[PDB]
DNA sequence: CGGGCATGCCC
DNA sequence: GGGCATGCCCG
DNA sequence: GGGCATGCCCG
DNA sequence: CGGGCATGCCC
């Protein structure tokens, strides 16, 4: 079954935050609140903030998974194109989404659905901060032929206990493109 | 190594011909550039013109190479995406160049140079015709990532005997694109 | 014995020309007239123009050779550093030890001189398509490489030769291979 | 190549390392980073402290590995320039990064199975009136050497072993070989 | 930092 | 055919 | 000890 | 694009 994308704050008040990087043409990543859509470049750092009202228990994990947004493509596993599949020392070459700068990263190929995901332990924010940040990398362009092939995707962020039970969920659309600033302005202008 | 490009009409007067830039054209040839513009997997007719007919057993080989000397040693092959596609029943999935409509087509993977080539027997022109046309197919765009990767290529057409000895050679540049008529006008106007 | 660097226009009025690309920090190759010095990045295209008053005969060749500019280093052969001489930058035609390559010419020829041990690269002269024939040189080590040039400045000598090697003309220019030619040209000119 | 263990192991003899007290200085050790900053080919003293005297024939082996997990499987060796510099003392083969000075009983190993380099000397008990044994190490490449360590930080693994090579103890410390150890220690400390 | 264009694709 | 979608070369 | 030389990084 | 850091080296 297609994994759920429904927003769910859960008993810890789980919410996502994003950096507000603007729409300069050269911007490596930028988030559009009006679209709830992240625009980023291939393999560049894509910060995602985790916000909670109450700290989840030790053993809590944070999983990221991509699915196709269009209903006719939702049952197809999101994976890297054959060119980019051919790197780093921790992530499987087939996985679209990586976590950088975290040696506790763990990747999953699902036994039943064959979907890819990446999971890290939830770590509480630093003494001064009010949120925890994960540095994601997207390893294919949305336009990659033989891969996403111009099909829009969503990234589903799930807060899990140690057993994998759901504690909270949030999602956002992603476009991996060469020009995130240009493309965000173009789509937001097309809301008019 | 690097195969020869030298035009060589040889003992039989071997030369190439091409049919005769709108944005609908499946293929278009530029005499000014000696360059064929064609779309992926669409008919690319090349005419064989000879002054004298070659003997029975003569073969016609086609091979692609990169035009730039910095890439000329790299084997031209299909990109990873299209390699994973669309066979006609005989063409191996990694070969860039195919021949359509010839049951006697042979595809060669050289055991030593690793270069790909496609070979058909030479047929004399039909009654009333003064040339023999072979319908080639290019199975990747010049821009295909992980393949030609926007590098221009040349197609080398060689006339060979059954033993592989050279009888004649010609060549032409080729760009496999989505809008051949458009790119031909741009290149001819950027000179 | 050090190869000659004496400018000689010869019977064909042989001069060099360079593209004027400014001093932006990311410029891949820029020429300073005040210094007669080329600032370029490693393995990037460095255009050198050949200007002649009359077309030299067929068979004419164009050779490029690097020598150290300082007199106390002039007898040392300019070569790549031990690190770079082990890469795979091949290009299919160039020797791994040679500092200077020509890109985009299948008729390129490289020489290790049997007597002087010096490296040079030669291409056939081809008439302009332009008022000038351009050769695309690549320099395969930074001026600062340890065990190679080691921050010593070099001169590139361009010689026009007939098919037998006789001198038809000669010109030269200083070269710095660096990460940021735009920044370094400004610093050296200041 | 498989990565040698870095696990601290005091062993039956309570083996531990010590360092002398610390911008013109040739070497300096930072307790906050467990990191040694030293100059190329300069004396880098390392103290051996034991609670009990190991048996005769015990040896002390030093081996370098890259600290980052990405480069951990790569053998640490001298850059091509320094390997050709012929700056040998007469004992160390030119490819070895780590040398021992002032000990003619030194032995250098090019492991036939792992291809790792190491340098080993006999363990000498502390002299009368002393509490530790000092080995004077030399590092023959800067951390920044192109074609060698190439700005990748390394760890030095010191092992105590018997005559046959069996492990008796292990410690480790990060090391940066640079031109100005005092400047670079101050810089790295001040970034924490 | 990115302007300008290459190149697939849709109307 | 006009124009958009979307990557990238070189400063 | 400043401070420059110079490869590199970062968007 | 430049700003500026990393880092060997010079006064
Ligand atoms: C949104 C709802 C809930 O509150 C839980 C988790 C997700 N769905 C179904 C049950
Ligand atoms: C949009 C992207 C960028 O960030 C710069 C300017 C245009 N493209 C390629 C490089
Ligand atoms: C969400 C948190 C904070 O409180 C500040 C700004 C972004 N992160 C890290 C520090
Ligand atoms: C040039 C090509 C074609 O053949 C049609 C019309 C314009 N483009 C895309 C489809
Ligand atoms: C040298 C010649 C010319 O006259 C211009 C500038 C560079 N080349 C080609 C065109
Ligand atoms: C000067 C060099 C370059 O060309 C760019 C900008 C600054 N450095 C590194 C990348
Ligand atoms: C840091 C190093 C030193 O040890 C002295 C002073 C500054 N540099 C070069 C010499
Ligand atoms: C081992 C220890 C001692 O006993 C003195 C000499 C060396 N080290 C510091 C002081
Ligand atoms: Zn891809
Ligand atoms: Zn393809
Ligand atoms: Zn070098
Ligand atoms: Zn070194």
């Amino acid at each position: 079954s297609v994994p759920s994308q429904k927003t769910y704050q859960g008993s810890y008040g789980f919410r996502l935050g994003f950096l507000h990087s603007g729409t300069a043409k050269s911007v490596t990543c930028t988030y559009s609140p009006a679209l709830n859509k992240m625009f980023c470049q291939l393999a560049k750092t894509c910060p995602v903030q985790l916000w909670v009202d109450s700290t989840p228990p030790p053993g809590t994990r944070v999983r990221a998974m991509a699915i196709y947004k269009q209903s006719q493509h939702m049952t197809e596993v999101v994976r890297r194109c054959p060119h980019h599949e051919r790197s780093d020392g921790l992530a499987p070459p087939q996985h679209l989404i990586r976590v950088e700068g975290n040696l506790r990263v763990e990747y999953l190929d699902d036994r039943n659905t064959f979907r890819h995901s990446v999971v890290v332990p939830y770590e509480p924010p630093e003494v001064g901060s009010d949120c925890t940040t994960i540095h994601y990398n997207y390893m294919c362009n949305s336009s990659c032929m033989g891969g996403m092939n111009r099909r829009p995707i969503l990234t589903i962020i799930t807060l899990e206990d140690s057993s994998g039970n759901l504690l909270g969920r949030n999602s956002f659309e992603v476009r991996v493109c060469a020009c995130p600033g240009r493309d965000r302005r173009t789509e937001e202008e097309n809301l008019r």
